[PDB]
């Protein structure tokens, strides 16, 4: 009497950048019957803001929103493809993943402290640390630290300690307004820079 329509494959995988166009076709899950009837297509479950579209009559899935695997990165569409009969509808499953693009810079916490303060006369001196986090993959959310003035003074580290690289003298100077530059370790690559107020305290006999 009835076979139902078959996938070729009863479930498929796939990356797709986040960078992708809308529009872009992304998976062919045409099935066939067997006795020759027309098909329809659609996705039953998986996709809540229905980022994708698949035909209802070619079979072909593309891209129908914009991705962005920082909110998510991966989805589960389950498709259909049934004939009309009462119990003539297959079902498939489609695993989508996500992969990273550098769309996103380093950012800072902007709740650690920005106010410091080190002692004058004392070299290698901790003055205080920053932190600075990207939310990209892989190299694409590895932060560098480095200083953008007083290099000849400062030095910081890669866990975002930052030193006195030479005895400072009050006398001289007693503020430093410090740069501090994150940059991600992208192929193609992004920072963002943070002010710092720096005090120096003095040994109180002269
Ligand atoms: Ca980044
Ligand atoms: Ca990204
Ligand atoms: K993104």
């Amino acid at each position: 009497n009835q076979s139902p329509p078959r996938f070729p494959q009863l479930m498929y995988s796939l990356e797709v950048s986040e960078a992708m166009r809308i529009g872009a076709i992304l998976l062919n899950l045409q099935a066939t019957d067997r006795e020759g009837d027309p098909i329809t297509y659609a996705i039953e479950n998986g996709d809540p803001q229905r980022v994708f579209n698949l035909s209802e009559t070619t079979g072909i899935l593309s891209l129908g929103k914009a991705l962005d695997r920082e909110s998510t990165d991966r989805y589960i569409l389950i498709v259909t493809a049934s004939d009309g009969r009462p119990d003539g509808t297959s079902t498939a499953t489609v695993n989508i993943v996500v992969t990273d693009v550098n769309d996103n810079a380093p950012v800072f916490d902007p709740y650690l402290p920005r106010n410091l303060s080190v002692v004058e006369e004392e070299a290698n001196a901790f003055v205080g640390q920053v932190r600075a986090t990207d939310p990209d993959a892989g190299i694409n959310g590895q932060v560098h630290y480095s200083l953008g003035n007083f290099n000849n003074l400062f030095r910081i580290t890669s866990n975002g300690s930052i030193y006195t690289a030479v005895k400072l003298n009050r006398e001289a100077r007693d503020h430093y307004e410090l740069v501090v530059v994150a940059t991600d370790g992208a192929v193609h690559p992004r920072h963002s820079t943070l002010t710092l107020y720096i005090k120096v305290l003095d040994i109180d006999l002269e």
